[PDB]
């Protein structure tokens, strides 16, 4: 097997997005062996540029094929370069622009950590025939940064492992087992813009639903907080372009289900107020008085829905 | 007839589009068959990158081009390979990813089950000069997964068939009859979303709306049915981007029908109880007592058309 | 001239658009012509696949290039393959994709009726050096099909003309009149999605318009009546995107201009009975018993203008 | 220098973009020259096509590179043919689709007059290596045409100029003067469109402002007021969509802007009849006379803005 | 170290996209150097185009390969031409056209002033072997102009400047040092569009907003002041989709807030005055005299964020 030592530089990320969770990387790599010596031009190294590369693949140099696992389409692989040194050892650069797939998970939505997922990976040459034996990551031009919405906290963390492939288990019969790197960012969400965008005037609904017990009447009551159902199905509409549709639920549509529950509960508790008329006389006082108990049995709702 | 012997790979399954009925697979392709002899440096097997086929392909090596019948555009093959052993058997794979189409039915929406179907056939060679042996589909990382909203349900179904083509009945006079391979994986909508986001508001607007009976007025009594009439306008905005033009209908928008005629039938209801006034009046008791009756008549037809 | 012998393989027909007024017709075109005689390796034919006809084209075969006259953007050719007799004649298959464009016309759109519309020509060589013999359309996989909302039906209509080129008058005198097929498919709009989407919720709102004069107060009418201009002005936004802006108009927006009307009439009637206070003292009956006068006049406003 | 005699024959304008301001053309190029004689195979012409022209151009055969200058992206050159004559003179054809760009001016929106430019020019060869003689364009196909909203009006305007260019200077010292087609198709924009959907409901939802004076109370002319500021707030969002963000303003929005100010106008005016009480009793008769002050005042307005 | 003498043309800047922070350049690029004499046919330069420069770099021809680093994706090189001129120098011009990408602060959002970066920089030579001497920027087409809602103020500022990179001194010890061209062009944004449209019906609103104290009764207070809410929050809709999730606030976006704030301090003033009624009979004028104080306190928060 032949040691081939990669080198990324991450020389941006952007893109990010969550309806599909992709990601756009756009950077270099670097992979470097050694082989039989050769005779250059002078003794200086040799640098053959794109579309040269392939006069010295068919004529019998030895270039693998590294390709990346986890990509959605195929990388805009761009300028391309192979430098050649009398001492027999080779180095491969290539530019990549790939959009990229990871796994997601927001079930904590305006305050979640994500990481960056970029897998590489040998297309033809196994692990007795290719093995990657380090990789450093160049990671220095995203190190402490707001790319859109997302901090990227630290370094960046590198793994080599083997991946066993069992579809070439009836062509390869005892090796199929496949070097690969794993390289992995870990990026913190910005939550400003939720809070001050989709949280501040939900709060400001449901606390204006909370008032509508102050109306000394019923059917304004009623007209009321049927207006205030329709504000909060608005929300429905503001919040659902933003997220995938996940089969759980996260905070902000928490509180969305949080304020179709108050202003139903009102509506249902003002009913039963007017249908509490025994001899159609009597008034209420005591379930007319959760102007102080309805904020905080929502409180309390809120607290133990979050905690 | 030469039998080759396809090992589909199935990587992931993506981008599932319901308007437009087409699914993203990505994954590789493996098929393998047997020549004549040849002789290979040393006695290990050959390994050819991509773009280094068509230098064989122009000696004189026969490599069929597996098409697939499926697809929308044309796949997005990156990398290939072929692999040319002493033995005299050759083994070309592929990646492979393309924007696939089947015929779904959305006749039960939110609890929908489909399946996902990839159909691959020679293009140039008949059963008579290629024929399939067999497919073996790796599903193994979909195996039990939730891809986006889909439950992967088990095993992948795997066919070989014949398939008759008539337009090449005029060029080929006997023998257009094309060898095919269909492989159908079987998926299961995830209904939680649709479950807390487009059927637990719409119950809680019909009961609000089944509640307009407890008002003891009648002008207060149109104004807040017709409100209702707007918040149940909004959801036909809200819940048409999510599916196609269908003919047929389905169970959400069996409930916006169903809101449409609730809210119609109470506005209409307290209409009639208006003018029932022979002498201008005479009260009324035995139609204002719906309050019992209209969720009761709503639950029957619920349950009978959702039976 | 050689006689080219065309036989198309519509394989399906889908995305159709009628903003743009495209649509993307996927299938196979099969050419088939004779030439001089030649050997083959045995008796048998010989099958050339894509890039290896480029090794035959420049060692002096003619292939001729047939276009398609009418398509947005270049077909996406996929596969292609050249059959060689030893009798002497050759056929060229190829796979096409393309989005090809006809001129629409939605007067009636609901239940429109259109048909799409294949152009194929050669792109060098006029009617004296090639002539299209005949033409078999093989429209057997959407022969009578719901491909998305249309129905295919019948048969494919097949033409074959001559087309003059003026702007090839200047370089060829004589001799510039273009061999041209033409295929059209007829196609029938599936209403059922509009009806019961666009057209029975317009209904229920009219019909609550209509019934605005059934209060006995005005500023209440004044209001009520305003609340229906809202909901038909969301009508707008709600069929805004489904059509292209046309001159005409359909009968979808003639119900909303409809609804327009009756509100504003409405309006504009119960203020005038307001104004018909000569004395500040009568009361108004026979203007206001439009209750059955209205719905009749709206009626065979909408059937005077349906016929 | 050699002189060049395109001729093009425009197939069809479509997919006029007005946010971008460009539009795709799809058409043929005819470029002919003359240059020394050759052999061909008889005394006929020889018939070049797509990708054997570079089996011509490397042995040393001429052949200009006209480039298309406001364009967007490149040219999606499908076909393209030389035709060799015996005489000496050579026709180069090639099919263009392109998304070209021209500087639109939107002042008056809906009755808008636009013109759609061709720019063609060479590459490499100054007027003093190249110079085009003459063009004839053949717009045919669009002669008289809706094509989509826009009538083309005419025939098409040519013009051959010469361009300085600076860059080249100091790399040419006295010849980079490039010559330069240009070729204006005039277009009128249909506005029965924007009659009928964008004008009629602003003018009816106007009127129906200007009917607010005609209730006799306070606090329901507020309500009905405020109800039409909502409804006006819509179609800012209605009609956003359809316009670049230009500094000017438009006629519709025009419109939007008037009748911002009639809603707040109104709401002005019966707030200072409420505060025109000096003693708390004094009524207004005067000031509440603008039933027939008010829409004379806004056509007046309308009318000097128009004009 | 060979010199290259750049000499970039813009030819235009559009597609100016802030939610991604991207612009589309469009231009030629002039590089310019000197190397060994050679005999061309007669004394005159020798101009080879597209594709006929691959015939010369694979003789042994030395063109190096300039890349763009902020760009997104790949230049969509067109044309490109090579001149050889006797004396011994070479220019290789091309035309671009990318998408770039530059860091974009929209703190004042209206008022916004930006710069338009390219830099430009050769991929595989260091300043040991590769040195840009000079650059002009021939921004004459786009010097004074309004490109869509951008002025482009003054001359384009260049410079050259020394770039290392870190994971090629792992391949190449003390020589990785890269030239490097950086163009700036700055941008000042048209803010019209955003004052007849975003800031003046936001005046309108919370003008109307102030107006709700005049009213002499308690519940159409409260039922006018929800409308209000309604209406605000419409403009979060509508304001959502012209700027990126930033996590600071924009003027826009702060009167949006102060909009809220207002209609929701009115709510609760309103509120506490109905609730000062320590008796249930006493009348409130000091805290209901907020019509002069309400305006001018909103005037002074507003002028104390704005400064």
């Amino acid at each position: 097997p032949v040691d081939v030592s990669v080198s990324i530089f991450i020389n941006k990320i952007y893109g990010v997005n969550t309806l599909e969770q992709t990601y756009k990387v756009d950077g270099y790599i670097v992979a470097q062996w050694t082989g039989k010596p050769r005779k250059t031009p002078g003794d200086k190294p040799l640098i053959v540029e794109n579309t040269q590369i392939e006069r010295w693949i068919n004529n019998g140099l030895w270039v693998p094929a590294l390709e990346f696992i986890n990509v959605v389409g195929s990388p805009d692989t761009g300028n391309k370069r192979l430098m050649l040194f009398p001492d027999g050892r080779v180095i491969y650069n290539a530019r990549f622009l790939g959009s990229f797939s990871n796994d997601m998970d927001f079930r904590l939505f305006p305050f979640d950590r994500q990481q960056f997922v970029l897998e590489l990976e040998p297309f033809s040459y196994n692990n007795q025939q290719l093995r990657f034996s380090d990789i450093q990551v160049y990671t220095e031009n995203i190190d402490n940064e707001e790319i859109d919405e997302w901090w990227i906290r630290g370094k960046a963390s590198t793994h080599i492992s083997d991946i066993r492939y069992d579809h070439l288990s009836s062509v390869q019969p005892n090796q199929n087992e496949f070097s690969r790197i794993t390289v992995r960012i870990d990026a913190v969400r910005n939550p400003s813009y939720y809070l001050w965008s989709f949280i501040l005037p939900l709060g400001l609904i449901i606390a204006a639903s909370w008032s509508v017990f102050w109306l000394e009447s019923f059917s304004e009551r009623l007209q009321t907080s049927f207006t205030l159902m329709l504000t909060v199905v608005a929300y429905a509409f503001y919040t659902s372009n933003i997220l995938p549709r996940l089969p759980y639920t996260t905070y902000i549509d928490q509180m969305i289900i949080a304020g179709y529950g108050s202003i139903f509960a009102a509506i249902l508790l003002i009913i039963f107020a007017h249908h509490r008329q025994a001899n159609g006389v009597e008034d209420d006082l005591l379930i007319q008085r959760c102007r102080l108990a309805f904020p905080l049995g929502f409180l309390a709702i809120g607290c133990v829905l979050v905690i």
